[PDB]
């Protein structure tokens, strides 16, 4: 997260870190056994880390649970990043508490202009590299479909939306990938892609979760 703020320990209790020997992507806990992340975050040997603030210090509220299964969207296209969504099932149920909690799925898609909360342990610089230890947050508005399509001509599908600030300075970034965009209490986006980070006229692009609630529910009902 570029241009963001320190969230405060455990104030984003649905935020997970995916670890394969190191933090490599975010995710969102949607019930005690399931995490939503980005398909482009697929790797084998994932450990889900719940209840994290400082990802490099054991602070006492963590739950580390291995993935039992990963399910990339059937229509995920890594070339275009269309359908950039994946489910991760945990080997054991998380213990839900004040610091580890699920986030609601959407029933309807989010309004343009809605201020949403994006979070993660990704790069905090727009030029150069600095990865934070503690969880960073950013409040960012959903942009109009027209301004999103203008920004990335030919590349935006109905399964994507843009959010952020056209003037630059505030954005999600590498390492935040797979993490949540929460609007009005619902998981409406997943951190997916963008041209650089926090650059003028190049806003963040997010998976539009409300297009996937039927697949999410059917998959969790069968696995
Ligand atoms: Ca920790």
């Amino acid at each position: 997260i570029v241009g963001g703020y320190t969230c405060g320990a455990n104030t984003v209790p649905y935020q997970v870190s995916l670890n394969s020997g190191y933090h490599f992507c975010g995710g969102s806990l949607i019930n005690s056994q399931w995490v939503v992340s980005a398909a482009h975050c697929y790797k084998s040997g994932i450990q889900v880390r719940l209840g994290e603030d400082n990802i490099n210090v054991v602070e006492g509220n963590e739950q580390f649970i291995s993935a039992s299964k990963s399910i990339v969207h059937p229509s995920y296209n890594s070339n275009t990043l269309n359908n950039d969504i994946m489910l991760i099932k945990l080997k054991s149920a998380a213990s839900l508490n004040s610091r580890v909690a699920s986030i609601s799925l959407p029933t309807s898609c989010a309004s343009a202009g809605t201020q949403c909360l994006i979070s993660g342990w990704g790069n905090t610089k727009s030029s150069g590299t600095s990865y934070p230890d503690v969880l960073k947050c950013l409040k960012a508005p959903i942009l109009s479909d027209s301004s999103c399509k203008s920004a990335y001509p030919g590349q935006i599908t109905s399964n994507m939306f843009c959010a952020g600030y056209l003037e630059g300075g505030k954005d999600s970034c590498q390492g935040d990938s797979g993490g949540p965009v929460v609007c009005s209490g619902k998981l409406q986006g997943i951190v997916s892609w963008g041209s650089g980070c926090a650059q003028k006229n190049k806003p963040g692009v997010y998976t539009k979760v409300c297009n996937y609630v039927s697949w999410i529910k059917q998959t969790i009902a069968s696995n």
